[PDB]
């Protein structure tokens, strides 16, 4: 039947009636109210003249009702564009200049500010405010809420969202893309109707917005819809949840609380995170005071999720788990082109129903960056290990060359990180005569722990090729961090400069 995300959302629901959303402020949308939401709004869209194909451009603060203007959009034929709330006027005239809008949703504020940019491209201006008010929710209001979902095929456009070397390029992501890998999640992540997420991302980028959403709302479980991270309000929902999805700083902000503990934790059921690795020594101290582990998996914009932790079971140093079903991952020789042995780091590629159809308007690098076979090549190095989990090691601007021979820091670091009374290393090469850059650790224990050089270098003795293994580990009180928590590696190769003369 209809391949539209909304129709394979919501066309079968044997219980309409069950909560989809608990607001903010603690009002209960069931799946049925939620659906006459998306209709009311989708009417207002289509009687400002969006046609099927047409773009929807949305700068909106969250609230229900901005994830209702994206349920609204796919449903009436459009393909959502969300954007980061941090543009500003002059940031927002290349987005919708590149997209060509036929509406511009925004918040009151910015209003008659926008009106000449979507002038030029011939776009309408509703507005939406944190509140979730504004000129779309009065005109939805009036609005009749029934609305024939449009047909669309899987390969149809539902959304674009935009990346962050050169400009800034709209990912093309179909209703396929969307309904097959939230639906894999479902069943992968073990959700059921009785889940309730807590909900605390931002709704502009594929992690809140998506999989958060969908996964949610695939599984007819519900959500706890909250404007942003709060430790606190968090901690308290927590005792009447089930799933928090989240990224490596919510859990070390949560882990400076000393409410955190196996009873304030004793509902929930699945941990998750994503965006940036969480430290293995974040791992053990969550598990630790909650008794729960915390999946993590990998993802981007243009592929949705293409691995994850097993539900059950071991978590592997370094790695972020198997391809998900459905989802093929490989390494490559990053020039070449061909695959590489198990183990051995390249360039990592996916292929699968998550995997985006293009860059809008960008059909030179939409080529490049697709194989002949029709791999996506993501960026990002690493390895594929004999288990089949992914590793991924960087954008390989951090190489270290020792001997002649290729180091990617970041293989070593989750060995050393993951060593018992370990918080954090920063692997670096600095000057050595001998083999250019001497590979050399540098590493953060806990207070008292006992580990030091030798038990780090016997410990990384067979887990990695000799080439490998540092020279010296030396530990330090802590790491120097830009004013963005990033581990300055350029400072730490100036600290330790002479180290090997």
């Amino acid at each position: 039947m209809n391949a539209n995300l909304f129709a394979r959302l919501f066309d079968k629901l044997d219980d309409p009636h069950k909560l989809a959303i608990e607001t903010a402020a603690g009002d209960k949308i069931s799946y049925a109210e939620l659906v006459a939401r998306a209709g009311r709004v989708a009417n207002v869209l289509v009687a400002r003249g969006l046609q099927v194909g047409d773009r929807v451009a949305a700068q909106t603060e969250k609230s229900v009702e901005a994830l209702v203007l994206y349920l609204a959009t796919v449903r009436a034929g459009g393909v959502y564009l969300p954007l980061n709330t941090a543009y500003t006027l002059h940031e927002l005239d290349y987005f919708i200049t590149d997209a060509e809008p036929k509406i511009v949703v925004c918040d009151p504020s910015k209003r008659d500010g926008i009106a000449a940019i979507a002038a030029k491209v011939g776009a309408t201006v509703e507005t939406l405010g944190p509140d979730g008010r504004g000129s779309l929710t009065d005109a939805a209001a009036g609005a009749s809420e029934a609305f024939a979902t449009i047909d669309r095929g899987a390969d149809d456009l539902a959304a674009i969202l935009y990346t962050s070397t050169g400009r800034s390029k709209g990912a093309m992501l179909s209703h396929d893309n969307l309904a097959s890998n939230s639906l894999t999640l479902v069943d992968y992540w073990r959700f059921t109707p009785d889940d309730v997420l807590i909900h605390a991302l931002p709704i502009y980028h594929t992690h809140g917005l998506f999989v958060a959403s969908n996964v949610t709302l695939f599984a007819r479980g519900s959500m706890i819809f909250l404007p942003k991270f709060d430790p606190d309000k968090i901690l308290d929902l927590m005792a009447r949840a089930t799933v928090l999805m989240g990224v490596p700083t919510f859990y070390t902000r949560l882990l400076q609380s000393p409410r955190l503990t196996k009873e304030t934790t004793g509902h929930m059921r699945l941990f998750i995170s994503g965006s940036a690795p969480l430290l293995a020594d974040t791992h053990r101290e969550w598990s630790a005071k909650t008794g729960h582990a915390v999946l993590e998996r990998y993802g981007m914009t243009e592929t949705n999720m293409n691995t994850s932790n097993p539900y059950d079971g071991d978590r592997v140093p370094g790695a972020v788990g198997p391809a998900l079903p459905g989802v093929s991952a490989r390494v490559t020789d990053p020039e070449t082109g061909k695959e590489l042995p198990r183990g051995d780091i390249g360039m990592i590629e996916v292929k699968g129903p998550n995997v985006f159809k293009g860059y809008w308007r960008m059909p030179e690098k939409t080529k490049s960056e697709f194989r002949d076979d029709g791999f996506f090549i993501t960026g990002d190095l690493g390895k594929i290990d004999e288990r089949g989990y992914v590793h991924i090691l960087g954008r390989g601007k951090d190489l270290v060359i020792t001997g002649g021979f290729n180091v990617y820091p970041k293989e070593i670091e989750s060995e050393i990180d993951a060593m018992p009374g370990v918080v954090e290393s920063a692997v670096i090469g600095v000057p050595h005569a001998d083999f250019g850059e001497g590979v050399t650790a540098v590493v953060v224990r806990d207070k008292g722990a006992t580990i030091d050089e030798a038990q780090v270098l016997h410990g990384l003795d067979g887990q990695l090729a000799k080439f490998k293994m540092p020279k010296k580990v030396i530990f330090v009180d802590d790491l120097p961090r830009n004013t963005m928590g990033k581990v300055q590696k350029n400072v730490l190769r100036e600290t330790y400069k002479d180290i090997y003369k």
